């Protein structure tokens, strides 16, 4: 099932703890992660999540991650995942504050199976919903204290959030801001199509970068698209070409329909799908 | 630390008890309590045992089973006070349970109380407002975002914590866009005006305090009136007195608020003795 890999680079038995009742990433959630997609034997993008890593450690408070030891312990996770099957895995690296009291951070890598809404959600699209996030545009660099771009293994509001639009027959959320722009997904980065022009929101805004966004860009802009970060309006969701709910494991699901309406479908959205695959790859 | 699960097994203190995929690990995705034992039981168990059947029913949890709830407290409450006669944090820890699994994580833990939380009850704290992010019709207007839910994720709790230690203030009065005072990263606000005692009401993103609920009861019989309002920051530096009350710190003062010193009231005297009170009034 689960596989962990500490970053001494030995892996543990399965059926077994690794983490005490007072890690403060259980108490507190007080820590940060990534995920990375392993497709076709190898982790994806690799240097780019530890970048981000190194970021939201940072804006933490966490001693800073010793990035050659994260590379050992998800090369030797990824070269057992490969052997073992040849399914994509989901690849996480967990790294808390520690045991409460304690000096030594906890950190780990551990892979897991996709799971099949993310089949689904690449094949067939998802139907989204707009819901207000409460926090103003403003929200990333005038309050710091949030942490907003910083991502933390805190996650309750963001499924709370996916579980309150199932109930009402969706399958993800775009939030919207109080002032009315868009912000991001729970779970993903908010990308749209217009006439052909990607954009996304600003990184300023109270958003996490998404490290398959910035990829999709390069991928997109060396071969003809023009780029760009803009305020987007809910307006400009329905009047775009296609939107996308872009992110490490799940890649591109596109929003067929939003807020019950539905979005028509455009020759860009079957190109898009594999602008993201080259992007995930761009590293290789 | 000690650890007594629901299953009523006490583990044998320093190995571990949660496997790499627990959710309340890789998603902070759990609720979780946090009570005081004092004079051998814990403090107000039922008051925080409702506060959790709430916050799981807000989190789509099962709802607790709250007779091994009791056992589990009972137990590593017992363990405390037959250890030592001071003051112990016992804390309830209740997750989805691991990832991809069906059965949910249940614990009782019990701890020192912290050092800071003598002189946070003894000499108070210096505080500074900061904005929340969120305004004060949130928690109507967005149920979604759960703000009334006591979860396991306090990653922006704590962080906006250490944000204002680097700046010499020793907690937070988290304010709205809107500009109402709404609570502490980890406490109640509760301050004085005229023999009055007022508190920002439950609706806003706020949580319900047992500690605060329990001081409202016992003071109201002593002639002090009682009143949920919505505040502003004239109102804190106006007021009589401001306190972040909880359930382990009971009642910090606030002698400065964003620099500017508080002058202390006889009120500020008379207001421990009514958390003390408080939080035993349950026996
Ligand atoms: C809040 C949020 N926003 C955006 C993203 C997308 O980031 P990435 O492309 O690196 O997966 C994620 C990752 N699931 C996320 O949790
Ligand atoms: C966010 C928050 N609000 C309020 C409180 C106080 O609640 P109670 O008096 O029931 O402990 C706490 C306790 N740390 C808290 O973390
Ligand atoms: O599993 C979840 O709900 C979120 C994980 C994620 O980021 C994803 O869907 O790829
Ligand atoms: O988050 C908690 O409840 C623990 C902190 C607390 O209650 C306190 O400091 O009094």
């Amino acid at each position: 099932n689960a596989m962990v890999v500490t970053l001494d680079g030995e892996i543990l038995q399965p059926g077994m703890p690794l983490l005490h009742a007072d890690d403060l990433a259980a108490v507190r959630g007080d820590g940060v992660f990534e995920t990375l997609l392993v497709r076709d034997g190898r982790a994806c993008l690799v240097e780019a999540h530890l970048q981000r890593l190194t970021q939201s450690a940072r804006l933490m408070d966490l001693p800073e991650p010793d990035l050659p030891r994260w590379r050992r312990a998800v090369e030797v996770a990824t070269q057992r995942w490969v052997a073992s099957t040849a399914d994509e895995g989901a690849l996480r690296l967990i790294y808390s504050r520690g045991r409460e009291g304690g000096s030594a951070p906890t950190a780990y890598v551990m892979v897991s199976p996709v799971p099949a809404r993310v089949i689904g959600a690449r094949r067939d699209g998802v139907s989204a919903i707009t819901l207000d996030r409460g926090l103003p545009a403003d929200g990333g660099d005038a309050m710091p204290w949030l942490i907003a771009s910083a991502k933390t293994l805190s996650y309750a509001v963001n499924m709370a959030v996916l579980r309150h639009a199932a109930r009402q027959g969706a399958g993800d959320v775009i939030f919207v801001s109080t002032d009315g722009y868009v912000l991001e997904g729970p779970r993903s980065t908010v990308v749209i199509a217009t006439d052909p022009c990607l954009l996304t929101p600003p990184p300023w805004y109270p958003i996490l970068r998404g490290t398959t966004q910035q990829a999709l860009f390069e991928v997109a802009r060396a071969k003809g698209y023009d780029c760009d970060y803009r305020a987007l309006r809910v307006a400009d969701l329905f009047d775009s070409q296609g939107i996308w709910l872009v992110s490490s494991m799940t890649l591109a699901a596109r929003v067929h329909t939003l807020d019950g309406r539905r979005l028509p479908r455009t020759p860009i959205a079957e190109v898009f799908a594999e602008l993201v695959d080259a992007a995930i790859v761009s590293d290789r």
